[PDB]
């Protein structure tokens, strides 16, 4: 309670409010959960503080929404098929200034308040960084005041709880729902209809869209705090419902209802099921028609010509690309707004944000399943790319092979579109997610388009909420800070640069170094309660967490941490840095190659933890169930952040922003947003290995051959006979051939391209943590440059360079 | 606002209560629906008035059952796959007495409490009768301060909703959830497991049922409260849910969702299908493990010999007949009880209360069936049935058919398992619904087993509770009672019999007319609102409301509407009673000659009502959607109870009573309860007509020959030939040929031998309807000694001649 008390970044425990929080817990206890005080278990108290927590969000968020009506801003609307929120309660605390009130008023009646928050389930509507992005997203708008509204699926099923089973992963549905979800607000009045199927008739009045068939969507919404502005905004998420023998028939209600079930679990990977093509269209459907009722119902050929300026569509990747056609349908087919103006309007409405290099992750739906589902969009499509076709022919005359490269239509034995060109199309800007990433998208993947476009094409660095991923995950840290700094650098974090002054002070010295112990010894003690692992306190904390993909090469940290064991075994005798080597993350079902890494991981740590001439210095663990409530726990706690993905793949990155605010120091490629990291820190205080974009391209231009790397280096050629005899798998000798015949013949990451460089960074690791004195003025260094990396920053320039509306944090009554 | 005022049997409108109430509306309104009043619809309203009548429930709830727990008296546990409990906000504000303090609230918030009610969705977990039967024993059973559980299902979707599209019925789904349901409390934490299929492997430590697949139960509980007795009891009724490639597997989920799914629309008829059996079993599984846990901790082979002093269960027909077999399953597989013992118990815990005649209506499941989903329950059966059959034929040696009839298994191209002999050999007792239905099942159906348990065989006639089937649908008449023998008879309603003294009161007389008057006006201003129907409100109201089947004979009806019809054409000088006969009341899906008598009632009334010769002296409507809330409007308005099934058909009925209640004259055979109800106001207070059951039987004898009476009765002759040549089909001549085939070939319940007699009848009807005082008179005799049929009478005899518990109205702190 002590700490907690202390931490004056929590606010205050007025008296009267703390006696207003114990009553209004009583109350719901009794009223609302209809138990009592002899049977209530952990479970009932959280579910008692979370109502109370809620009813302070009930007149912002009422005042908020009318203010808007009133005032009628320009209106953003962020859509997208994740949002991976985490937990709601400590955040909501947060942000209304009630987090030690509630901490006393749960005290005073003899509870815990943190262990009464280790009962809600993380809300996991999202795969990984893209979903935790648009989380990030929302809390940043709502924090600068934007009249920002999230629009997504409500899906019953999130990403799955990952059981590791003989070192294997295991996918169970994440029932996140079966005690409730206390912060939404279910609107059945406001249900809304999409249709599918059908065909068009082409008539006097234009074309007409009829037989089709009807799925209800009706919408669930969810408040959305900023920090101490009384500002709340919503998230609206809609649910599938059927439309208003017999018993099959009542059964058969579950088709409809299947379109919010379940999220798919990719990660940089298109899968086009049919399927997901109809979650994408139920959001975009229902989401325009609240878009347009509002619009309506606003101010005033009068109406749409102001459209956009009063309506900005943001699109989260291409997932709710239809939104361009569906936009364009609904103006001249029901509107009858003649098609130029509602082009014209369309693009001057939407804007696409692209996250992905991989070619293989971008949308491609054929024509086929286009046609049987959405025939008039289809239509739209062809419309459209006939018409942005010409403009390209009238601007590069004769360039034919242009056009076929730069159409939205794609030859092949399936035909398909390609929706990224259609965003590209169909958008006043297009940006990319870190400086590297935005630039490739100009000079490479949509160099055509940059060409024709070029004003259209920008940049936008992400970043991550400074009150999630510092306030409410590391507390201490935000407390000693605020200690010499104030506390405006929650919602201004370039303010971090205060810090540098004080590189040489001997107490901050001092207490990040005890900010971080404590740390490690709260993760530690959660490890050994919830999953009984047990690890050494006083090892340095090297973390790599993140999905698992070919890509970010796991496996490339497998090689080192392999070779740590065998340098150990070579010379016994030899000091060694204790380390404890965390791996975690989820791998798509059906991503092979991704479980057999898992499976790896685990059989490394199987014969590395019980060598005894190893004894505690080396210890190597796969941490179950990666998600943002674990991220929250791990990253705090870590002392080397793991960011190695072959340069050029990952388009920003976010884990490697959080692990730099929370005081690990960074081992990594210049690749998305580490080389600004590294810029605004300063190359001397990050760990930078290997070959940059230009190296990859030298060696793709030659050709990678592995054998190379495994011929010159010894160290890396006893690993790998290693794997290939079964010294991981003695049970099962050839259990890992697939993964040696990738690395030694189709690795399109080039693992051992890297090996001879990692392992010499990793020395350099290790002898700085020797000296504890200089690792920690080194993370000074990192934290107190992380200010750049606020979700703020990012979101204030979609504000002014895309959405044309400005961001404010002055306070609402 | 005024008569609501004026009825002093609503309650107090207390000021500090108003006040209090009012509050408490806008508190919910603002904080559970997150509304203010500028956006505020009547539905909304609707809800806030709803959570807030709900909180007066919460202390009584927890109270009670705190009350059962202390003090252990012996629990009720009444088993139904049926609850027909109808809308609850007027039903929670009588028993509760907040009805005039509610309507003052609202009056003064600018709000009509009456339209707030009729937002309310009726909650239709059942087919009719039985299933009303159920809602109006646990109101009897709270009211008389039982420790009383109702266990059932949570149907997603009740009985549908009917809908009449070209005079035909349609079935659409009754999505009775879309808004939410503020009256029950989930429990998901009481989850419990069910288990099917698997196999039995038999061991040293007895049977042990392996390899199962598992549902899961999870609970919803909602309150049930006594009338001003601050007893509050618990309806918990059971939701399927799944267990805790990737994507498909989370969609089959929904397979095991589909036990709760949607309830079996069939009215005295059995339909073997499969996911009824596991909805039968659901049920029984899960409220055993309920049961088994109460007893554990309550008092304390201690125990199990305490067992039937502690628990009654009920078995409402043999839906639940399962809990026979499962509590021997538990008893000896799992508390590892003897067989005789664990029989000794069973037996003394379980009642069976049978409510049908037709063959067809028997529950009688295939053994592979059994074999296949339940095959530790039907071992149990087997050996059930050789102790059972080793018992008769000792009792009776050498007689070898009753052996086989008396058998559990029946006999046959498929062998089945006859679950009404299983529910009569486990049970200690076993009763019918009313006089004759019980005496016919010792003398016939169940012949065999009264001969050899003659003390098992029991009569308790049926009841309905005069809370809802009074006080709130018919407070103008529950007032005029109230003024002469105040407000003791709600629960007591014997006390009605003081009304003969009134027989001859010129104020009495005069205001029950008015009653009448006033409620006839009621159902007509709702017909032409929500129906835009117009009916002529000086007529006599003519009234069959019930499931369409061929016992109850809609069809006697309309050979009576045909030849009032007829008569009028045949002399239109003659003044005739005006009338308006109303039939209303859902077909099963699937039971063609049902849905051809719902046409055939339409395509009459298609005639009827646009002859200008007739005008307004006869008019013929079919009332859509016949339901709960729709008899609390219909009943009180009428002036004739039709109630004329085929003498031995109708096991009790209680539509029959509820008219006799609210001021209707009775029309009926000598059939179930109507023999008691016209033995209680003497038959010269009744219009009874027909075949007795003894008349019936002799007609069986000799051989049913419709053409007989054809060939003697010219007005039915002309009918028939009017239903064969398409008079009342003129574009479909031929439409109604399947309904003359059966009535003059293959009808089983002797539609044309009642014919003469019940148009006769109907004369003497019309003819008292002339003589207004007189007709009035003979009213009061009826309402005077409804008291009978009370529910509370029924279930005082089910606790002291079956449960041994004995009722009171002592009221709760
Ligand atoms: O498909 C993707 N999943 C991601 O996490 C991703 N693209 O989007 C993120 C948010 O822009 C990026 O930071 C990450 O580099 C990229 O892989
Ligand atoms: O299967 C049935 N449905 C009914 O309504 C029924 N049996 O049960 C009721 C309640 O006992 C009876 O009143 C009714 O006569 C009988 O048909």
């Amino acid at each position: 309670q002590e700490k907690r008390k202390q931490i004056s970044v929590r606010g205050l425990a007025g008296v009267e409010n703390v006696t207003e929080l114990k009553k209004n817990f009583n109350r719901h206890l009794h009223f609302t959960l209809v138990k009592d005080r002899n049977v209530a278990t952990p479970r009932d108290y959280y579910f008692a503080l979370a109502h109370t927590v809620r009813d302070h969000l009930v007149g912002r968020w009422i005042r908020t929404q009318q203010h808007y009506y009133e005032k009628d801003p320009k209106r953003i609307y962020y859509l997208s098929l994740e949002f991976y929120m985490g937990r709601t309660l400590q955040n909501t605390m947060v942000n209304l200034a009630l987090e030690n009130a509630c901490d006393e008023a749960t005290y005073q009646l003899g509870l815990d308040m943190e262990e009464l928050e280790e009962i809600e389930e993380d809300a996991g509507l999202g795969n990984g960084g893209l979903g935790r992005l648009a989380a990030c997203f929302l809390d940043s708008m709502a924090t600068l005041g934007l009249a920002a509204y999230g629009y997504g699926i409500r899906y019953e099923f999130g990403i799955f709880n990952q059981k590791i089973c003989g070192g294997w992963q295991m996918e169970e549905a994440d029932d996140w729902l079966r005690y409730g979800n206390p912060w939404e607000k279910a609107r059945p009045e406001f249900t809304l209809p999409v249709h599918f199927y059908g065909r068009v008739e082409h008539t006097s009045q234009g074309a007409k869209w009829v037989d089709t068939q009807v799925v209800l969507a009706m919408p669930y919404d969810t408040p959305v705090p900023g920090y101490r502005n009384n500002v709340v905004n919503t998230m609206r998420l809609w649910s599938a419902k059927a439309p208003n023998g017999y018993i099959q028939a009542v059964l058969d209600r579950n088709l409809a209802e299947n379109i919010s079930r379940v999220l798919y679990p990719n990660d940089n990977f298109f899968e086009g099921k049919e399927l997901r093509l109809k979650q994408e269209y139920f959001v975009v459907a229902a989401t325009l028609q609240d878009i347009i009722r509002r619009f309506k119902s606003s101010k005033f050929r009068t109406n749409f010509d102001a459209f956009p300026d009063k309506v900005a569509i943001q699109l989260n990747d291409t997932h709710p690309s239809l939104a361009i056609p569906e936009l364009m349908r609904v103006l001249v087919d029901l509107e009858r707004l003649d098609w130029d103006k509602a082009w014209e309007v369309t693009v001057k409405t939407c804007a696409y944000t692209n996250h992905t290099v991989i070619p293989e992750a971008l949308e491609r739906w054929p024509v086929h399943l286009l046609e049987t589902l959405l025939p008039r969009h289809l239509q739209i499509i062809y419309e459209i790319n006939q018409r942005f076709l010409n403009r390209v022919a009238a601007a590069f005359p004769g360039d034919v092979d242009r056009l076929r490269r730069m159409s939205l239509v794609e030859e092949g034995a399936v035909k398909r579109i390609n929706m990224a060109h259609l965003c590209i199309a169909g958008s006043h800007a297009v940006n990319g997610v870190a400086r590297i990433h935005s630039e490739i998208l100009k000079k490479t993947i949509f160099k055509d388009f940059y060409e024709l476009e070029p004003h259209k094409f920008q940049n936008k660095t992400n970043g991550i909420t400074p009150r999630r991923w510092l306030v409410l995950c590391n507390p201490g840290l935000a407390e000693i800070i605020a200690e010499r700094i104030g506390e405006e650098y929650i919602s201004d974090l370039d303010q971090l640069r205060k810090l540098l002054s004080y590189v040489d002070d001997e107490a901050f010295i001092r207490d990040v170094a005890k900010v971080k112990q404590e740390n490690k010894l709260k993760f530690a003690a959660y490890l050994e309660r919830e999953y009984k692992v047990h690890i050494n306190p006083n090892s340095l904390f090297d973390v790599q967490v993140k999905r698992i993909h070919e890509y970010k090469r796991q496996l490339l940290n497998c090689l080192h941490v392999i070779t740590l064991y065998n340098r150990i075994k070579k010379e016994p005798n030899k000091f060694v840095v204790p380390r404890t080597v965390m791996i975690g993350g989820k791998a798509a079902p059906g991503y092979h190659m991704a479980k057999m890494i898992i499976k790896l991981i685990t059989a490394i740590g199987d014969v590395v933890n019980h060598d005894p001439v190893v004894g505690d210095r080396l210890r190597v663990i796969f941490l179950e169930n990666y998600r943002v409530s674990l991220a929250e726990k791990v990253i705090p706690a870590a002392d080397l952040s793991e960011q190695i993905s072959t340069a050029g793949t990952e388009a920003s990155g976010t884990g490697n922003m959080k692990f730099m605010l929370n005081g690990a120091l960074t081992i990594g490629t210049m690749d998305g947003a580490n080389v600004e990291m590294a810029e605004e820190a300063g190359e001397e205080n990050f760990f930078i290995f290997g070959m940059r974009v230009e190296d990859v391209d030298r060696l793709d231009q030659r050709g990678y051959n592995a054998q190379e790397y495994y011929d010159r280096i010894p160290e890396l050629r006893q690993i790998i006979e290693q794997l290939s005899s079964g010294f991981f798998s003695p049970k099962q000798p050839d259990l890992f051939k697939d993964i040696v015949n990738m690395l030694m013949h189709h690795d399109r990451f080039k693992v051992f391209a890297d090996y001879e460089e990692y392992v010499k960074c990793q020395e350099r690791v290790s002898a700085l943590y020797k000296n504890p004195r200089e690792w920690t003025r080194m993370v000074i260094r990192n934290i107190a440059t992380s200010g750049k990396f606020s979700s703020d920053r990012t979101i204030a320039q979609y504000a002014r360079e895309i959405w044309g509306v400005e961001p404010s944090r002055q306070r609402l009554p």
